[PDB]
């Protein structure tokens, strides 16, 4: 099932590289976003409400900054309680690896680390909730 997710290498605000197979044997929900993007803002805190709950039940979320800076970054993700990995793709790479277009693209990833589903635009929170149980271990 699914179709075979680019990997990548991509720093946090501190710098630390994250690897997407690294993160192989969890479900990963894999949202590109900036801060002047009002469907981004909107799904923010859904999303970190819905980390609270399925962290221990093995899903990662990688929310891929497109292109910004990392203060730009670090102020956003302070401004919406952000409890969850963000990394900078900072030269869109990463965008152009996985052909997004519209602002918010989120890519639900399987432990075996298929893209198995794809969601373009803002996301509810019961919807947040069903796409984070479809790709949790197992």
């Amino acid at each position: 099932e699914g179709s075979d997710a680019p990997n990548f290498v991509l720093e946090d605000t501190n710098g630390k590289r994250i690897e997407l197979s690294d993160l192989k044997g969890k479900g990963v929900f894999l949202n590109f976003w900036g801060t002047w993007c009002e469907p981004c803002k909107k799904e923010f805190p859904y999303m970190a409400n819905q980390y609270k709950h399925f962290k221990s039940q093995g899903v990662e979320i990688v929310a891929v900054n497109v292109g910004e800076s990392k203060i730009a970054v670090h102020n956003f993700m302070k401004s919406y309680g952000v409890n969850f990995p963000v990394v900078l793709d900072t030269d869109r790479q990463v965008l152009d690896a996985y052909d997004v277009s519209p602002l918010p693209t989120t890519f639900l990833i399987n432990p075996e680390g298929k893209v198995v589903k794809v969601v373009t635009g803002t996301m509810t929170e019961s919807m947040i909730h069903d796409y984070m149980n479809l790709i949790k271990p197992g």
